[PDB]
Order: structure tokens, then C-alpha cells, then sequence
């Protein structure tokens, strides 16, 4: 739909950018207000940094993926500089929040709760035939009520034939990415399941880097021998075995996200 008919388009004047939360190669993210009263996050495109078409494809995906557990598209401004305006998440990134005084005090019970909210969001994505491909604690946001949502849909893709195949050159973070995706560029929902397992280690260690003390080649080398990440300090064995299920050699032997949700809810109500 053209901008003059798109329900998501808003006049730039409705927005007041108050506090810059981040700045990078491709633009800025601000906390702001829509029509004076409603707090929003606003991502801006640095003109010439990258294609505006590529920038806006993120918002177009979000139009197709609406759910309580996913950060919600709020609006777009499709004239330069381009803004993607989204649901504001007051406690920021999960990776950051887990290190603050509040996040530090969380019981294993609340951690397992949050793990299950994240799985619930991914179960939606799974049911809708999408994949995320960038699933990790940096890409989970936390509300003021300590609930969690999936964010950053820039790499997310609709899958018709089960499989998305990236290009020869394309690079992905080694620690978080399923072997098949790193080796062949092939992604499925099961590649997200493997990433969820890594994300679980981030939850339980309060945002520490996976594979403590290992370089990328050491990780690759270890996985090929059949080793998986060493038991994080203070990880319940139950959760550790659930991470192992996510790290199964064959994609198709990895559990579904609805299963993960289910199990984690059981882990939560039992604690
Ligand atoms: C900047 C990454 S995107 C992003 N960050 C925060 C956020 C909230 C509180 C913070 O407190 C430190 C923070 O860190 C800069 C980020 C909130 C938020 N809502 C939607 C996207 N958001």
C-alpha cells in the first residue's frame, strides 16, 4: 500500500525524540513520544548508509508478525530521514538488564519464566512460517513489568519451502548460530532452536559470553568432536539437558518451540 494509504504512516510532526539510546553505522535509536503522551522507540536511517528499501523491509516484516510476545511495529515515516517507530521496552536489552542490580537479584524461578516467555514468542514465529536468524539475549527486550519480547526482525524471513539459503559470503556470529547455517548458509526454525539453547546459557549466567574462554575456531572444533558447551556455573541440570536437546546434531531431532515453552513452564511452576 502506498504511503498515503498505509495505516502505519504518520506525519513526522507527531514525534518528539527525547533521548538517544544508541548510534551506529546505519543510524540512531531514540526514546521519544508520539502525540505528546505515548512513549515509543524511534529508529532512524543514516542517509546513504544503506538502502532505504533494505531499511524498510524490517518494518514490512513486522506488519506480518503481530503478537503480545513480539516487539510491535508502531509506525513508519517513509520520507528522509526514514524512521521505524516501535513499542518501547523500558528495561532495554535482556543481555544488559541481567547485569543491572534488579536483574542480578532475579531468582532461577523468574529466569525460567522469562525463558518460557521467549520460547512462547518463538512458537508464534514458528507457527507463522518465519525464522528469526538473530536470536540471542541482545535481541530480547524487557518491559517495566519484567516480561520479555522478541525484537530485531532485520534478518527474519518467511519460509515457504522449509529452508532459507543465504549467500556464499554471508557471515553470522559463530557462537550463536547453528552449524548448518554457518557451514552451508541454510537456515530453518531448527537453526533458531539451536540459538535458543545458547540464549538459555546467557539467561542463566546473567549475560555472559557463550563458550567461556574459547575462540570461534575452538568452538567449531569442539562441536565437531561431539562436545557441546560446558555446563554453565549454577545451571540446573534440568535446564542444561533442555539446552542439549536444542544442540542436537540433526536439525530435525531438535524440539519444537511449542515444546520448549511447554517444558519451561513446567520448570517454572515446579520452582
Ligand atoms: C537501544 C536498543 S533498542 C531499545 N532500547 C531500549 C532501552 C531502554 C532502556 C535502556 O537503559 C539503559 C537502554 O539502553 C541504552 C535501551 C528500549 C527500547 N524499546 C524499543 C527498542 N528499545
Amino acid at each position: 500500500k502506498p504511503w498515503w494509504e498505509d495505516e502505519w504512516e504518520v506525519p513526522r510532526e507527531t514525534l518528539k525524540l527525547v533521548e538517544r539510546l544508541g548510534a551506529g553505522q546505519f543510524g540512531e535509536v531514540w526514546m521519544g513520544y508520539y502525540n505528546g503522551h505515548t512513549k515509543v522507540a524511534v529508529k532512524s536511517l543514516k542517509q546513504g548508509s544503506m538502502s532505504p528499501d533494505a531499511f524498510l523491509a524490517e518494518a514490512n516484516l513486522m506488519k506480518q508478525l503481530q503478537h503480545q510476545r513480539l516487539v510491535r511495529l508502531y509506525a513508519v515515516v517513509t520520507q528522509e530521514p526514514i524512521y521505524i517507530i516501535t513499542e518501547y521496552m523500558e528495561n532495554g536489552s535482556l543481555v544488559d538488564f541481567l547485569k543491572t542490580p534488579s536483574g542480578i537479584k532475579l531468582t532461577i524461578n523468574k529466569l525460567l519464566d522469562m525463558a518460557a516467555q521467549i520460547a512462547e514468542g518463538m512458537a508464534f514465529i514458528e507457527e507463522r512460517n518465519y525464522i528469526h536468524r538473530d536470536l540471542r539475549a541482545a535481541n530480547i527486550l524487557v518491559s517495566d513489568t519484567l516480561s520479555c519480547k522478541i525484537a530485531d526482525f532485520g534478518l527474519a524471513r518467511l519460509i515457504e519451502d522449509n529452508e532459507y539459503t543465504a549467500r556464499e559470503g554471508a557471515k553470522f556470529p559463530i557462537k550463536w548460530t547453528a552449524p548448518e547455517a554457518i557451514n552451508y548458509g541454510t537456515f530453518t526454525i531448527k537453526s533458531d532452536v539451536w540459538s535458543f539453547g545458547i540464549l538459555l546459557t546467557e539467561i542463566v549466567t546473567h549475560g555472559r559470553i557463550p563458550y567461556p574462554g574459547m575462540t570461534n575456531p575452538e568452538v567449531i572444533q569442539n562441536l565437531e568432536r561431539g562436545y557441546r558447551m560446558v555446563r554453565p556455573d549454577n545451571c540446573p541440570e534440568e535446564l542444561y539437558q533442555l539446552m542439549r536437546l536444542c544442540w542436537k546434531e540433526r536439525p530435525e531431532d531438535r524440539p519444537t518451540f511449542d515444546y520448549l515453552r511447554s517444558v519451561l513452564e513446567d520448570f517454572f511452576t515446579a520452582t
